[PDB]
């Protein structure tokens, strides 16, 4: 999962769990008329990286899998990103990010259960990857209080998409697509952002006509989602088209009072996977949210809060 010039020896740890595989209400609405309906499991991802007792930084991804009888749309989904700037930097971010967020993309070695039908699933073989992060500059998306922190970079929007751009180009070589779309900013605004990458475009991944709550998921805690929701709760999903929903999304006050608020979506289609068991630990839900709770609750600018998380996370395993 990472080189060893990053770990040395035992001077770096990690954290990394998954949820067991979950069935669940696909994140795209599909209608009940469609027939040939996907089947929906979602694995919530947990990285952490560990400088000898202090937490370095972390990372939070949700892998969705839409399986029909053929192939699997699998959705790779960036939660959080985050870091605790307690100690100098030895280690450049994105050289950690990068073949963490790659590993999860590829894994492929989940123990699914059979569905219920009304002593494990094989997935097809035939796989489409959409990658879906977007970027905004909150100081603290996974470790509380820590934006105080001696060495914790805070880039603003236009400086944090460049890195996720260039961390984003690094693991999607070859895939036939890569899509920024800055919300009411304008094409060549945009475009600036990606001239230099051959193979970015303006736009979005999902489908293009129709009704956008048939084509855009809804993702957890996703500026995009925020706006979905209340697409629903108002009962406009059936008319609020694709573009429709684009458009005012670029108004919505997360957006146009935003520091470039920004949404990528990269695909490859047609992959073929062989799947490979590769143990790690797995967790159940409960389990997952508790450490999520647990870690709320630490004060990631107190050394000795953070100390102690650590060392009972240590036990717990």
């Amino acid at each position: 999962m990472l080189p060893p010039d990053i770990l040395q020896n035992g001077e770096f740890e990690t954290i990394y769990f998954q949820t067991n595989p979950t069935y669940i209400k696909s994140p795209i609405h599909i209608p009940k008329s469609t027939i040939g309906k996907p089947d929906t499991v979602k694995i919530r991802h947990f990285f952490a990286l560990l400088h000898q007792d202090l937490v370095v930084l972390g990372l939070e991804v949700f892998v969705y899998l839409q399986i029909y009888s053929d192939f699997v749309e699998k959705y790779v989904y960036v939660s959080k990103c985050d870091t605790v700037g307690l100690e100098k930097s030895t280690i450049k971010i994105g050289k950690v990010i990068g073949p963490v967020l790659q590993y999860i993309i590829n894994y492929n070695g989940y123990k699914i259960k059979m569905k219920n039908l009304d002593e494990y699933r094989t997935l097809p073989k035939t796989q489409n990857l959409r990658l879906c992060v977007f970027t905004k500059p909150a100081k603290e998306y996974l470790f509380p209080n820590s934006a105080k922190n001696p060495y914790k970079a805070l880039l603003n929007g236009q400086s944090l998409l460049r890195w996720w751009i260039s961390i984003i180009d690094s693991i999607t070589k070859g895939w036939n697509n890569h899509k920024l779309m800055i919300p009411g900013a304008d094409k060549y605004a945009t475009r600036k952002f990606i001239e230099k990458y051959s193979d970015w475009s303006e736009g979005h991944i999902f489908k293009k006509d129709g009704l956008a709550v048939q084509a855009i998921p809804l993702f957890p805690d996703d500026p995009k989602g925020r706006f979905l929701e209340l697409v629903i709760v108002e009962c406009r999903y059936g008319k609020m088209t694709v573009s429709r929903f684009y458009q005012e999304l670029a108004y919505r006050q997360e957006f146009l009072l935003g520091d470039c608020v920004s949404l990528i979506g990269c695909c490859k289609e047609n992959l073929e996977v062989t799947y490979h068991d590769d143990l790690v630990s797995t967790v159940t839900i409960s389990e997952y949210k508790e450490f999520m709770n647990l870690l709320k609750l630490v004060d990631f600018s107190d050394r000795v809060e953070v100390s102690n998380f650590v060392s009972n996370y240590r036990k717990s395993k």
